[PDB]
């Protein structure tokens, strides 16, 4: 819809089309943030000729607008979005990486090294250390997490660059000041530049609108309570189109819903719940700038106040980045000194798989390899290492031995012991003629629910040839997490033992029943490696 404009129509006051300026700009693509700096000059808007382009903006009731010189394709697109929240399942960070950078149209590889061996096990280039990415890593970190993304994206504009875009005399000047090639000495003069105008520029846009939230899931706290990340996730995915207004309070995705909420006892809604987000909302003025799907405000009158505010004031939703380098002639030396720069600059920023680093703690790597982390309860736990229920716990009872022991015929003593805990049984042997009898058992009752149990029955026994065993004394105690020493008096003297009950992975707190967030061993994540 634009036109080239006669010398008259140039010269009349007009604005130019939205966020036009958002082209030639540098990206760092390992952040996915605009540099601030512009490597591209697109200021110009008059011809040599004093002519010029002008578009007709329908997004804008037909509003005539300037269009850059350095500026082509300009497209507006329909005013109409269609309520449409976009589900999305990461498991890793790896994963929001990947979401992250799925805005990039073309391959922003082209023409840079961007492949070590060793550090490239699962190894996330682009949106490495994007805000997004920094979110997932932080979560990762503190417990094991699922990912949970919800997107709505309005389309308005499309527009490129020119294929020779003008260079801006600051960036030209930026590039006489760096030496002539890429050493180990010039290495800070090269990352001044690419930390300023970004390893990338965007070439091509694509304006509108984008409401992105990716929830965090403490994966292993869902399973306590009888859900699924899938089954939240969905859950989250229905009630943000509900807020957008793409379904009404009748629908059979919505009852479903409604029957969770009841069926697993919830005061307030998913989002209520599960509060662990990150909010991304491009487009719109930044004085209305919040969460459209989750938040306390997010009305279907909201969503379309937002929606029409797009035209006007668009955002970045996806984008085609170009190489620094690619704006310097083949016959400078230079821009093979900035490939390597920004290939290097790349690369070193990169976040990869180390598998010398230690499993999350609960677990341990695989003697087959050393990138495969196991479950210490393969048979109670789930998928993820999530014990099944809340109180299981490891108990060993141990350390048994009686002093000044007899019953009510002899001071013969012939004992042993009987241990009883869920419905498991445990004997010892039998110590002849002994009044301070000492057992080498050592009780490993493997898992158990510390919760239910019932009780831990230790039953003295003296053994009877012929005739049935008399029972010397039985005791009864209720286990606890950590180590215990019991003592238990009998008619003529006592029994002691020991034992330790840990709490299975996931769970703390005396009976085991309270949830515990399992971290990463070593230091928070804050920094470019593996
Ligand atoms: C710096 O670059 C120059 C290019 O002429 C090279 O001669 C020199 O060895 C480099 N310095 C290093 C690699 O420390
Ligand atoms: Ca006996
Ligand atoms: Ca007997
Ligand atoms: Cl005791
Ligand atoms: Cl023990």
């Amino acid at each position: 819809p634009c036109y080239t404009a006669t010398r008259s129509e140039c010269k009349q006051k007009h604005k130019f089309v939205p966020g036009v300026w958002m082209a030639g700009e540098g990206m760092d693509v390992t952040t996915l943030r605009r540099s601030g700096s512009f490597p591209v000059n697109t200021q110009r808007f008059l011809r040599p000729d004093r002519t010029c382009t002008l578009c007709k903006n329908s997004l804008m009731r037909d509003a005539t607008q300037r269009l850059p010189v350095a500026i082509t394709h300009w497209r507006p697109h329909s005013s109409h979005c269609q309520r449409n929240v976009a589900a999305a399942k990461v498991h890793s960070t790896e994963g929001v990486a990947r979401e992250a950078a799925a805005n990039i149209n073309n391959d922003w590889r082209v023409g840079l090294d961007v492949n070590r061996p060793e550090a490239n096990m699962r190894a996330s280039v682009a949106g490495s250390h994007s805000k997004v990415a920094n979110f997932a890593a932080e979560k990762t970190y503190q417990d094991q997490y699922n990912f949970n993304s919800d997107t709505v994206e309005c389309r308005m504009y499309s527009f490129r660059l020119v294929q020779k875009p003008p260079l801006h005399l600051d960036f030209k000047k930026a590039l006489r000041a760096l030496p002539r090639n890429f050493n180990s000495s010039t290495e800070h003069a090269y990352h001044e530049l690419i930390s300023s105008y970004g390893t990338h520029f965007i070439t091509a846009v694509d304006l509108g609108g984008r409401i992105s939230v990716l929830t965090a899931l403490r994966t292993c706290q869902l399973t306590l309570n009888g859900l699924t990340a899938d089954e939240v996730g969905d859950c989250l995915n229905v009630e943000a189109q509900v807020s957008i207004g793409a379904q009404a309070s009748v629908s059979s995705e919505y009852k479903a819903c409604e029957e969770k909420k009841k069926q697993h006892k919830m005061a307030t809604s998913f989002h209520q719940t599960y509060r662990e987000r990150h909010v991304e909302v491009l487009g719109g003025p930044l004085d209305s700038t919040h969460d459209l799907l989750f938040g306390n405000q997010a009305t279907p009158e909201q969503f379309s106040t937002w929606t029409a505010s797009l035209p006007s004031n668009p955002g970045l939703v996806d984008y085609s980045l170009e190489p620094l380098h690619t704006l310097l002639e083949e016959q400078n030396p230079k821009r093979e000194a900035l490939r390597q720069a920004i290939s290097h600059y790349i690369m070193s920023r990169a976040r990869w798989q180390n598998c010398s680093r230690p499993c999350r703690s609960g677990q341990h790597k695989s003697s087959h390899d050393s990138c495969q982390c196991e479950c210490q309860d393969s048979k109670v736990t789930n998928q993820d290492c999530c014990p099944r229920q809340r109180g299981l716990a490891h108990l060993v009872v141990s350390n048994f031995r009686a002093e000044h022991l007899w019953g009510d015929y002899t001071t013969a003593t012939d004992a042993y012991l009987k241990v009883f805990f869920g419905g498991q049984e445990f004997r010892t042997g039998v110590v002849w003629n002994n009044n301070n009898p000492r057992w080498t058992d050592k009780m490993d009752f493997e898992n158990v629910l510390l919760s239910t149990g019932g009780p831990l029955r230790v039953q003295v026994w003296d053994a009877d040839y012929g005739w049935d065993d008399d029972l010397l004394g039985s005791c009864d105690r209720s286990p606890h997490s950590g180590f215990h020493e019991v003592t238990c008096e009998l008619n003529h003297g006592r029994v002691k033992f020991s034992y330790h009950a840990k709490c299975l992975p996931h769970l703390t707190g005396g009976t085991c029943l309270e949830y515990a967030p399992q971290g990463l061993l070593g230091d928070p994540p804050g920094n470019r490696s593996g």
